[PDB]
């Protein structure tokens, strides 16, 4: 019930009830400030990052209720997680599950977002971005724009540089400003745009110059006003 290795054994437990039990007793561990070592923290990160696939509806939203606390007692020590947490949390929120779950997953957003550094979260927004190893659906697009626009509302003008991957993913979100497909992706590309416009204009104008006359006037369309 408070040992911290048991909890975790119960949490990787091939069994659902198991691992309720677990999430349950993980829960307490946290709520009662039962500190973790370095190896242990590690574990509960490597478990975490397979219980973003887990089958069992219930344990998958008693673990997304977890991440809440576990973000908020040990986001110091997460830095080297965060592209797994932030871009796990992406994908699920892209996922279309249904609306109570859904509700679970912004929470944990919105935790992460205001736990981690903002130039780390953002660095990891633009390889995501562009990331080649998996093509986003349209509702993931989508979840990562919108959590874009919210964190520009939050940084330091000079989170945001012109770099060659700020500049590649700067150009896909300009194209998806123009999607056929999904009105979302139309508003919340544009919203992206604006937003990092109003946070950096010199930096941003850099940005847009280094890139072809289809990207540099098809936003420039957009940001004028």
């Amino acid at each position: 019930t408070e040992d911290v290795a048991e909890v975790l054994n119960r949490c990787a437990s091939s069994n659902w009830s198991e691992r309720k039990e677990g999430l349950l007793g993980l829960q307490n561990l946290l709520k009662n400030q039962r500190t973790l070592s370095r190896i242990e923290l590690k574990r509960l990160c490597e478990i975490f990052t397979r219980m973003f696939a887990d089958p069992h509806g219930k344990v998958f939203s008693m673990f997304l209720e977890t991440l809440v606390d576990f973000i908020q007692v040990h986001k110091d020590d997460l830095q080297d997680w965060l592209f797994v947490l932030l871009t796990q949390l992406l994908k699920k929120m892209g996922a279309d599950l249904l609306g109570s779950v859904q509700a679970k997953v912004q929470k944990a957003l919105d935790i992460t977002r205001e736990s981690f550094p903002n130039d780390l979260q953002f660095n990891i927004l633009m390889r995501f971005t562009v990331d080649q190893t998996q093509t986003p659906s349209l509702k993931v697009k989508v979840a990562i724009l919108k959590y874009i626009e919210t964190l520009a509302k939050q940084m330091d003008p000079r989170d945001f540089t012109n770099s060659s991957e700020t500049r590649l993913a700067v150009s896909r979100v300009i194209t998806w400003t123009t999607e056929p497909k999904s009105s979302d992706v139309r508003k919340a590309a544009q919203s992206v745009l604006i937003s990092l416009f109003e946070l950096n204009t010199p930096e941003f104008t850099m940005l847009l110059g280094a890139l072809p006359k289809t990207f540099q006037d098809g936003a420039t369309k957009l940001l004028h006003n």
